[PDB]
C-alpha cells in the first residue's frame, strides 16, 4: 500500500489532482489518505508510517518538491454584525473572537478559538462565534458559502494569507514503485 | 490561566451535526475558550486520560475509566458519482468489483469493507474528494449533503438490488471520570443528562 499524510492544514485546499495521477497508472494500489499537524506528520515520514506528506511551507533526513499556492480568504457569517459594514478597523478586528487554525503571523484578535482544520472552523463561523482564515479552495468546492460569508476587509494590515505546498518524504524510507514515479513525475514537470 | 475546554472530535464524526453543543457552550460561557481538535478514536481516548481533552465526542463502540452519554444518531448514505461509469449501468456483483473509498480512524474489520478493492481515509471531506473524481463509491454522512448542496448536483445515492445496508452513527460523549472537568463540561453532561 501507499499511505500519504495531507496535513490538516491542506485539506481543504485542491490537492486530488495527485492521488488521480498514482491511480491512473497503479489502479491496483491501495492508497490511505491520512491527515494529522505538522509535527506528527514529520514523524510519520521518520517512522514510516506515512510515505509521503503534503505541507505547507524540515532537517536533513526529509526532502521534497514544491508544487503549488494556495490562496486563502478572511472571511465572516454575512449575518454577523460586523459584516454590515463596508469596512473594519484593526480596533474592530482585534475585539471579535477569530477561529484559528493551529496546532504574530496569523492572530489578530485578543480573543480567539483553535481548532486544527477548516471544515471545524468554517462551521463555527457559520455560527457566527466568530471571523477567521479559509481556503479559496471551499468556496469553489461549496459556492453556496458565498451566500453566507463574506470576505472581511482587513488586507490593509494583515500579510497575504497563503500555502506554498510541498510533497516532502524520508530520504532513508523504503520507497515502492508508486512514490517514486509521483516524485519522478513532479520533479520532470 | 483563562478558561478553556477542548473537544476532541473522533474524526469520523468531524462530518456530523455537533456546532449546537459548542454554541450552547459558548452562549452560557462567554468568557470560555472552546477549542475543537480531531483525532482517531484511540487518541481521543489518550487525550482524555492525560487530560489534553476534557470532552470527546465518540461513535458506540471503552474501558471503565470512561463515563459516557448518549448524544444523537447520525445517518449515512452510501453515494457514487453521477459522472460515474457505474452511473449509467447496477448489480451487487459489480458494486463488489467497484472500489470502496472506507472512511476509518487510521483495523478495519469485515463489516465495514462492501468490495473487493479499497482506499482507506481518515476523514469523510477526503473521501467525498475522491468519490467526486470518480474514483470510487463511498458512505457519507447525510450532513455533508445538508451543508453543501453542490453535492446533490455531483453524486447519488446507490440503489443496488440486494444491497441495503444500514448507515448510522450512535454519538456519545465521553469523559474521563479521573479528571479535573471544569465547570463547563459539567453543564454539558449535565444538560444532555437531563434531557435524556
Amino acid at each position: 500500500n501507499l499511505t500519504i499524510v495531507v496535513v490538516s492544514e491542506l485539506l481543504h485546499t485542491n490537492w486530488t489532482d495527485y492521488v488521480c495521477l498514482l491511480e491512473s497508472r497503479f489502479p491496483d494500489l491501495q492508497i490511505n489518505i491520512v491527515s494529522a499537524p505538522q509535527e506528527d506528520a514529520l514523524q510519520m515520514l521518520l517512522d514510516g508510517s506515512a510515505q509521503l506528506a503534503l505541507m505547507f511551507e524540515l532537517d536533513n533526513r526529509e526532502q521534497f518538491v514544491e508544487l503549488k499556492r494556495e490562496a486563502l480568504i478572511p472571511v465572516i457569517s454575512k449575518t454577523h454584525p460586523l459584516a454590515s459594514q463596508e469596512h473594519v478597523s484593526y480596533e474592530q478586528i482585534l475585539g471579535t473572537r477569530q477561529i484559528v487554525v493551529a496546532s504574530p503571523e496569523l492572530l489578530f484578535s485578543k480573543h480567539y478559538w483553535r481548532t486544527d482544520n477548516h471544515h471545524s472552523a468554517c462551521l463555527m463561523i457559520l455560527r457566527n462565534l466568530g471571523w477567521g482564515v479559509l481556503p479559496q479552495e471551499m468556496f469553489k468546492e461549496n459556492p453556496e458559502l458565498n451566500n453566507k460569508l463574506k470576505a472581511l476587509d482587513v488586507f490593509d494590515f494583515t500579510p497575504r494569507f497563503e500555502y506554498y505546498v510541498d510533497l516532502v518524504w524520508s530520504r532513508e524510507s523504503e520507497l515502492g514503485a508508486a512514490a517514486r514515479f509521483l516524485i519522478d513525475y513532479i520533479r520532470n514537470k
